[PDB]
């Protein structure tokens, strides 16, 4: 037999979608935790504190996204950093004159945010730029 983890009930379709490692699922028990979409659409999805969640909701909820404009990273993306937070390249602006920050740069970063050595006025080295999987899962249609 096979119990459906979302809804408990033995799954009597032709297929059962198995999401690794073993959690067998009704094709319509399974969706995203917040958008509700399910996720049969997709190889992949993503399972963190039990729930189970699509991409977009994943990143915007747990993924490394950015500092200012809160979306988060493509693959291929280069991201500056600050001490813990990451930044687009095109994001990392002062917030106070508004603009543009480059390696070699005294900086800070206050609770406010990103703020050039004249607009603080700890203080950095703004740094060089650099490009770039634990929670996700792959999505498998088992016949039954
Ligand atoms: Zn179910
Ligand atoms: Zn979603
Ligand atoms: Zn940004
Ligand atoms: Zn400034």
């Amino acid at each position: 037999i096979s119990l459906c983890v979302g809804c408990g009930n033995q799954i009597h379709d032709q297929y059962i979608l198995r999401v690794s490692p073993d959690l067998e699922w009704h094709a319509a028990c399974l969706k995203c935790a917040e958008c509700n979409q399910y996720l049969d659409e997709s190889c992949t999805c993503f399972v963190r504190d039990g729930k189970t969640y699509c991409k977009r909701d994943y990143i915007r909820l747990y993924g490394i996204k950015c500092a200012k404009c809160s979306i988060g990273f493509s693959k291929n993306d280069f991201v500056m950093r600050a001490r813990s937070k990451v930044y687009h390249i095109e994001c990392f602006r002062c917030v106070a004159c508004s603009r543009q920050l480059i390696p070699g740069d005294e900086f800070a970063l206050r609770e406010d945010g990103l703020f050039c050595r004249a607009d603080h006025d700890d203080v950095m080295v703004v740094g060089e730029p650099t490009l770039m999987d634990e929670d996700e899962r792959l999505i498998t249609r088992l016949e039954n």
